[PDB]
């Protein structure tokens, strides 16, 4: 399956594409300001995740640190990225389906549209600005919004038990962006597409 990965920031970024144990293609490449980047990801992909990392610096062998989203230093990724960032997330071809999703489950960073290009289903959106809104003691110094389970480390946010509630931070997320997950226990935003569906993810899809 193809995920074109669209820089519409004013600012540039570097995608990120992992399943936590293993890169998705090159795993990551800087974006400037319009790029496009098209990458391939293997069918029946598990909780693959695309993201975007900022204010990053890589050496000349792809090592370096990023202030959200860095995934141990590497350009290439090959596991999942520091909150806070904002996460497309899917699994390819599971029993014939495909899913998708938008999750603010880790904090926010970068706005994102997460769609499919092909038919039989429709996209997932988290555009506010979520960084700009940001309730004081989720603001990330590094930048961007952080979770309250990353901030505050208890079992209601982290929902260790299993049996967590929504909270105040959780539901600045949802309020803000409706369409993505804002706790583990969200009452679930994902889409079933048809299986083998193509996508693209834009950053800052809208002005």
């Amino acid at each position: 399956a193809t995920f074109e990965i669209v820089n519409r920031c004013s600012y540039t970024v570097w995608a990120a594409a992992s399943k936590g144990d293993a890169a998705l293609d090159a795993g990551g490449r800087q974006l400037n300001s319009g790029e496009s980047w098209t990458i391939n990801v293997e069918p029946g992909t598990n909780g693959g995740k695309i993201w975007a990392r900022t204010d990053c610096y890589f050496d000349d062998s792809g090592s370096g640190i990023c202030k959200t989203g860095d995934c141990g230093g590497l350009l290439r990724c090959k596991r999942f990225g520091r909150p806070p960032t904002t996460l497309a997330e899917f699994s390819l071809n599971q029993y014939g389906k495909d899913y998708i999703d938008i999750s603010n489950i880790k904090g926010f960073n970068v706005p994102m549209d997460f769609s499919p290009t092909t038919r039989g289903c429709r996209g997932v959106r988290c555009a506010a600005d979520i960084v700009g809104q940001c309730p004081a003691k989720l603001k990330a110094p590094g930048g961007g919004c952080n979770d309250a389970c990353t901030v505050f480390q208890t079992s209601e946010y982290c929902c260790t038990t299993g049996k967590c509630g929504p909270t105040e931070y959780s539901r600045f997320f949802k309020r803000l962006c409706p369409d993505a997950f804002s706790y583990v226990l969200d009452k679930p935003t994902t889409v079933t597409c048809p299986g083998s569906s193509n996508y693209r993810v834009t950053f800052c899809p809208t002005a």
